[PDB]
């Protein structure tokens, strides 16, 4: 590459191919998206003054060559490996506390400056040796449009819903949370259908009552099955009420019922926060 030295593939991204690189003017190393190939630039370029300490910095956006590619900071570790890593223990309950508050303040953060993610996912998520996570790729899904994961899509999304609204943003982050407690995702659907049966027998089917709209909704299927709703008490033991209140309200069917991400941040759950150092 004219531009880095030391260009090594981590894996496939989202968008395209994504690398660790050496910036050669600088000696950086940063998290180098190639994007998979007008409107898109200057709307993405708009996202490299989005600055958070729970945000993944964008340092530039490359338009060269008629190839598209993101810089981002480079962190350590994503949590999908750091889940992986602790699965034989599990995460400590202080440290997954911690990270949820981190993740709703950037949240919060890129909610307030009305930018949503709409895809977020464990890989998503990066750590640093410390104690911090950030969120990268808020902004990308909206400006672009091996397997999709459909783990963390929120209902509406899976019910054909053509409108995103920040909600889609805190369930996702309400199933990380259950996965980080009990070290299995919580939905792990391999379609569409069974990803939504399998929020169904959990939660219940969505219903009027619950959610009014629902059965008029793009994919919404009268003859979907009913089933009744079970309690996040057998979904996320050990989690103590507290946490389960704050799952419960992230995981509402109705996007307009879900609780934000700055109310979130002053739930009885966090009274207690710590910023421990993880155990990588
Ligand atoms: O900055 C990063 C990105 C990814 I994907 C993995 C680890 N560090």
């Amino acid at each position: 590459m004219e531009n880095f030295q030391k260009v090594e593939k981590i894996g496939e991204g989202t968008y395209g191919v994504v690398y660790k690189a050496r910036n050669k003017l600088t000696g950086e190393v940063v998290a180098l998206k190639k994007i998979r190939l007008s409107t898109a630039i200057r709307e993405i370029s708009l996202l490299k003054e989005l600055n958070h300490p729970n945000i993944v910095k964008l340092l530039d956006v490359i338009h060269t060559e008629n190839k598209l590619y993101l810089v981002f900071e480079f962190l350590h570790q994503d949590l999908k490996k750091f889940m992986d890593a602790s699965a034989l223990t599990g995460i400590p309950l202080p440290l997954i506390k911690s990270y949820l508050f981190q993740l709703l303040q950037g949240l919060a953060f890129c909610h307030s400056h009305r930018v949503l993610h709409r895809d977020l996912k464990p890989q998503n998520l990066l750590i640093n040796t410390e104690g911090a996570i950030k969120l990268a790729d808020f902004g990308l899904a909206r400006a672009f449009g091996e397997v999709v994961t459909l783990w963390y899509r929120a209902p509406e999304i899976l019910l054909g819903c053509k409108y995103y609204s920040t909600a889609v943003d805190i369930w996702s982050l309400g199933c990380i949370f259950a996965e980080m407690v009990t070290r299995r995702a919580l939905f792990p659907g391999d379609s569409e259908i069974d990803q939504l049966f399998r929020i169904f027998r959990t939660l219940g089917t969505p219903d009027e009552v619950v959610w009014p709209g629902v059965t008029s909704m793009p994919d919404y299927k009268p003859s979907f099955p009913k089933w009744a709703r079970q309690d996040f008490s057998k979904v996320v033991p050990p989690l103590d009420e507290d946490g389960r209140s704050l799952l419960s309200q992230m995981l509402h069917y109705d996007p307009n019922k879900r609780i934000s991400a700055k109310a979130a941040l002053a739930h009885p759950f966090f009274q207690d926060v710590t910023k421990p150092v993880p155990h990588l």
